[PDB]
């Protein structure tokens, strides 16, 4: 169908954006006095923890770009979250029979 | 449409509080005994960070008015986050066909 | 109708869980080694932090039984946030036409 | 029905996943050096503290299979918990005679 699968399609679009935004997070902040976000092993953890909006607070940017990376990896939790929550709503709707 | 249109213009509606909600924090916090709520450039990140319901810790008020305005940017990010999740499950349910 | 009602009623219900939430936790902490969830007008602002699930860090219970509380305000938020989604995602469905 | 039964069935597969992510985490984290996800009675609560993503910041995970099971505890929550909204959105959906 769509809802099935524009769904399942968008989780593999959020785990391009975790992968992007830890990478592109990293250079943005390691030249700068703040938090570990200047490994990439920690920027990974970053990306899951701001994504599911958790925010645990042990890792965040204090550059305005790495601040800007961090809405996008925001976002892109959210909406892609929400996609998954819309295609299990039509699925439950798909049974008005 | 609506469903389509109506998120499109709730996204800027949600903007508008970001906006609003960090100049008028900034304000309500400045004087008093509390976290750095005191600068524009870092209430801007205080709405996305309250907003998106992240909340890392990093910032947050300590005045009682300070604390309403948060509670307005708090739902204002939920609601209209939820609505862009509506517009997609009616995207879905559009293709009863 | 139900749907544009039953959500304006979940919203009245979330006030009063807010409310006996704040003034249950502070009996069930304020005599620990805890967290100042100690005051009233400071529990308050815990359950808004709490049922946004926001969660900042700058207040949490740290007693078993403050810790049941959490979870009731938590799931109170979560729940009642999501009818108002429900409520909308009908009103976008209930025009098919 | 279906969507009334099936999410009253996630949500005894999310006690599943906190009892079961809070027990595992705790012999991920135990011998590291790291926040105190080192005895059970405080897994349990980072448990839900995650599985809601309010994330306070007093608790989280510093090795890489602890962090593997924070993923797993969060979509878990994310996911059944947006369920429960599919859940009502139908049953407002289901009210269109
Ligand atoms: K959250
Ligand atoms: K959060
Ligand atoms: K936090």
């Amino acid at each position: 169908a769509l809802h099935w699968r524009a769904a399942g399609a968008a989780t593999v679009l959020l785990v391009i954006v975790l992968l992007a935004g830890s990478y592109l997070a990293v250079l943005a902040e390691r030249g700068a006095p703040g938090a570990q976000l200047i490994t990439y092993p920690r920027a990974l953890w970053w990306s899951v923890e701001t994504a599911t909006t958790v925010g645990y607070g042990d890792l965040y940017p204090v550059t305005l770009w790495g601040r800007c990376v961090a809405v996008v990896v925001m976002v892109a939790g959210i909406t892609s979250f929400g996609l998954v929550t819309a295609a299990l709503a039509t699925w439950f709707v798909g049974r008005e029979q």
